[PDB]
Order: C-alpha cells, then sequence, then structure tokens
C-alpha cells in the first residue's frame, strides 16, 4: 500500500483543505498485457490537499518510489518540441549565468541522458543520477555516464568526492516526484559552490489551476508547485531562490534557478513579481481550490457526455497519444473501450499493451491510419501545436480532434482565430 502523507513536504505544517478526491485508480504508468481478465489490478487512492501555509498542492498519499521508478521503461520525448526546448534550457542555464566551457552539470531524473548530451555539446562535463535501471543502462551504453540510483544526501557526497562541484544541478520535472524533499535540499546545498546553481522545471500551479489540468494528477506526481511554496522550503536549507523563466512546456511550466542563500548569485526581481502574482491569482485562499474542484467535475461530465454522444450518433473515437495524464482522464471520466477502441501511441513498448483501469488497446500510427476515426481525444494535448502541425490529411478529410482544457473544444473551430 502507499504511504499517508502527515506533514508538508516544504514548509513542515500540517493544515490542509480538501480540493478533490477521484478514489482508488491504477497507476498511470502501469500498462497492462492484452487478454482475460485484470482481477488483480493494483489501485491506490488519488486525492489531492492544499497545505494552508505555503499552499504546496499535494496528493494524499505516496506510491512507493521503488515501485514506481526501478522499472520505469519510458524514455525522455523525442519530439521536436522537446528537442527544442532542451536546446533552450541549455541556452539559458549557460548564457543567463555565464557558465563557461567545461564546466560540470549534473542532472537528477536524467532518463536516457538526452539533456546531458545536449549540454556536452555546449562543451559541459556531465553525470546522470536516475534509479531507472533498464533506462540508466542504455544512457550508460550510449556514452552518457548515470548513476542507476535516487538522488540522496550520500550519493551526493559520493558525486561530490568522485566528480567535484558542478556549476549546475539540474532536475527536469522529477522534483514533484520525490516525496523527501528536504533531503534532495540538503544534497543539493552540500553539492554547491558559492556561484553554483540548483535549475528544476515543474508545472506551474498556477498554469495548472486557470486552465483546470485534473489530468496532470497522477501518483507519480506527488506535489503541484508554485513559487511560494519553493521559497518556504529553500529558506529552511540554506538556499535561496534566484530566478525564474515561465514556460509552455507540458501545460505551463516553471524553471526555478537556486543558489546558496550566502553565495554570489544576487535575487532578481521577477522571484518577487511571481510570489505577488501567485497571491493576487487567489493561491491563498479556500474558494480558488474549491473552483477549481467543480471546474474539474463540470469538465469530466461535459467531456463523457461529448463523447457518448458522439458514438450514439454512430461516430468513432480514438485517443491520441497514450500519455500518464491519458490514464487519469480517462479513469476520472470513466470511459472504456465501447467510448474509445484504441489509442494511438508512437511508444513502441506501449504498443499492443492495454491501458490500466480502462482497459483500452494501445494501436500504433500506422495501424490508426489504416481506420476510419472521426474523433480523436487529443490526450497529449500539451504538444497540441506539434501534432496538429502533422495531421493535415486528417483534418482535411473532416477529421476533428477533442481539446480537454482549458475547456472542452472542437479542433478545427467553425471560425479562424486570429
Ligand atoms: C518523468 S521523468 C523525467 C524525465 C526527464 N527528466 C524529462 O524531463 O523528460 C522522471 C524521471 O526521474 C527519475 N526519478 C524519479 N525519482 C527520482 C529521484 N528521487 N532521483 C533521481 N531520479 C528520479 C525516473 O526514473 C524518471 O527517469
Ligand atoms: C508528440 C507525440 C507524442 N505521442 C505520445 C508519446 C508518449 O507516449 C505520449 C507523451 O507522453 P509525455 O507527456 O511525453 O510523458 P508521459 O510518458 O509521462 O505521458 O504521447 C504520440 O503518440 N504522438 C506524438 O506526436
Ligand atoms: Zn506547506
Amino acid at each position: 500500500t502507499a504511504r499517508a502523507v502527515t506533514t508538508c513536504r516544504m514548509c513542515g505544517a500540517q493544515d490542509w483543505q480538501e480540493v478533490v478526491d477521484f478514489g482508488p485508480v491504477p497507476l498511470a504508468d502501469s500498462f497492462l498485457e492484452p487478454a482475460a481478465s485484470y482481477d488483480d489490478e493494483p489501485r491506490y487512492p488519488l486525492a489531492v490537499v492544499s497545505c494552508r501555509s505555503c499552499r504546496l498542492m499535494s496528493l494524499t498519499h505516496v506510491v512507493d518510489p521503488e515501485v514506481l521508478y526501478r522499472t520505469y521503461p519510458y524514455t525522455t520525448s523525442d519530439s521536436e518540441t522537446i528537442k527544442k526546448h532542451m536546446g533552450h534550457v541549455v541556452a539559458v542555464c549557460v548564457e543567463r549565468f555565464g557558465i563557461p566551457e567545461g564546466s560540470f552539470v549534473l542532472e537528477i531524473g536524467s532518463n536516457t541522458g538526452s539533456q546531458l548530451k545536449a549540454f556536452q555539446n555546449a562543451g559541459m562535463r556531465t553525470l546522470g543520477i536516475d534509479p531507472a535501471r533498464n533506462i540508466a543502462a542504455v544512457a550508460n551504453e550510449r556514452g552518457i555516464e548515470t548513476l542507476p540510483e535516487f538522488f540522496s544526501v550520500d550519493t551526493a557526497a559520493l558525486v561530490k568526492k568522485t566528480h567535484g562541484t558542478p556549476q549546475l544541478v539540474l532536475g527536469r520535472h522529477v522534483f514533484a516526484h520525490i516525496d523527501d524533499v528536504s533531503a534532495v535540499a540538503e544534497g543539493v546545498r552540500d553539492l554547491l559552490g558559492p556561484d553554483s546553481l540548483f535549475a528544476i522545471e515543474v508545472p506551474y500551479l498556477v498554469d495548472m489551476l486557470e486552465r483546470n489540468e485534473f489530468d496532470t494528477i497522477y501518483h507519480e506526481h506527488l506535489s503541484y508547485i508554485g513559487v511560494g511554496s519553493l521559497v518556504a522550503l529553500f529558506r529552511r536549507h540554506g538556499l535561496r531562490v534566484v530566478d525564474v523563466e515561465r514556460l509552455a512546456v507540458h501545460g505551463g511550466s516553471i524553471l526555478v534557478f537556486v543558489g546558496l542563500d550566502e553565495g554570489t548569485r544576487a535575487t532578481a526581481p521577477v522571484v518577487e513579481e511571481l510570489i505577488a502574482l501567485e497571491k493576487e491569482r487567489g493561491l491563498y485562499e479556500d474558494a480558488t481550490y474549491e473552483r477549481f474542484a467543480r471546474h474539474v467535475a463540470e469538465i469530466t461530465a461535459e467531456l463523457t457526455s461529448m463523447v457518448r454522444s458522439l458514438r450514439a450518433e454512430g461516430k468513432r473515437i480514438a485517443g491520441y497519444g497514450a500519455p500518464a495524464k491519458g490514464n487519469t482522464l480517462l479513469n476520472v471520466c470513466g470511459l472504456t473501450a465501447d467510448d474509445l477502441e484504441f489509442c494511438c501511441d508512437t511508444t513502441e513498448f506501449k504498443q499492443g499493451l492495454v491501458l490500466p483501469g480502462t482497459h483500452i488497446p494501445v494501436r500504433s500510427p500506422e495501424y490508426a491510419k489504416t481506420q476510419a476515426i472521426d474523433y480523436y481525444l487529443l490526450l497529449a494535448w500539451n504538444y497540441g501545436e506539434e501534432i496538429l502541425a502533422k495531421e493535415g490529411p486528417f483534418l482535411a478529410d473532416g477529421g476533428r480532434f477533442i481539446l480537454p482544457n482549458p475547456r472542452p473544444s472542437i479542433v478545427p473551430p467553425g471560425e479562424h482565430h486570429h
């Protein structure tokens, strides 16, 4: 079973309001071999709570990281969107903070090592840390040195001893996946020199609330983060938030730079600005999260009836992409193989498998192109621009997409938008 949250990860208080509860839900990245039955499929409570002190949003429970990540088989996206964004991460880190060539960049949750590869092409020394054994072996094979472990205070000390002081420590979409964020902050503090930086990229709570991105709630995602809660945490570990960049990726994200409290790096005014913006948009008030809650109920209900209505008219519907978040979407909406006949997905490992809970089949794009699908529910909506850009033939044939946020809508729209 999953361990229950007592006190807050960031600020250490214990005072939260309930925001939404989806009950027991199977793990979003636990895809299944098809056929037979699925009686023993594990399910865990999926509910979110908001800490009234620092306003970290968090799941009620913490599924064991060993279970989640040790055989995590899914590689970093090889999409043009992510290739470009990884190049941008390098650019921002190097150019904004003046990291010279030959500097050392450590990455937490480095996966297959593609982000590090880009840092190596910019002339940097690198090292990865990722517990997915399979994936770490691929990175190591490719020539990108990766320790096959979770990040910790002791692994941090092993890195310092063997590899030295990093000019940059990077964690992309991994900081929200770690329960003991205090230990990370400690390992980081020990690692950083006077002008070293700790940069983390996470989905921005402001964007999640405003665009009603409830499908981004899943067990892997323990935290849902704003700038406020991070300052609260780093205060308690001799670390200080020095800069933030808002990004379009993954439905609205923040790339947060953190340095030693008593180090070289000055705090930029942007940090205060975003903290003021968070207050100004109701993040410290109960109503905001009750409003989120009904938006979810509204979107969930109108998404299912929209799907079931179209099916009743004799239209065929499939899912486009089989991302982790799509499995929250379809489980919460209670959709099944009768509603979506398959989900197409470019991930070879996923092809031939079946989705968690809903048990919808996952098929290949080459198969999908042989089927007369009228609507695709766009589950990988964070890649909307890239996806729509290569689906001209489908759209030209009168095919349509259903987007789940900010509100359910049909692409193409009825008129040209300027
Ligand atoms: C969703 S992925 C992020 C992959 C990559 N950073 C990206 O942005 O595409 C989460 C990755 O972090 C790894 N991970 C999870 N918990 C970790 C921890 N405590 N320390 C280091 N890596 C971790 C997982 O094995 C997985 O490869
Ligand atoms: C960009 C793109 C992604 N996909 C799929 C590949 C991935 O399995 C999924 C995107 O998942 P992603 O959001 O990158 O991560 P996660 O594995 O946590 O969901 O969508 C397509 O099928 N076609 C596409 O054009
Ligand atoms: Zn808190």
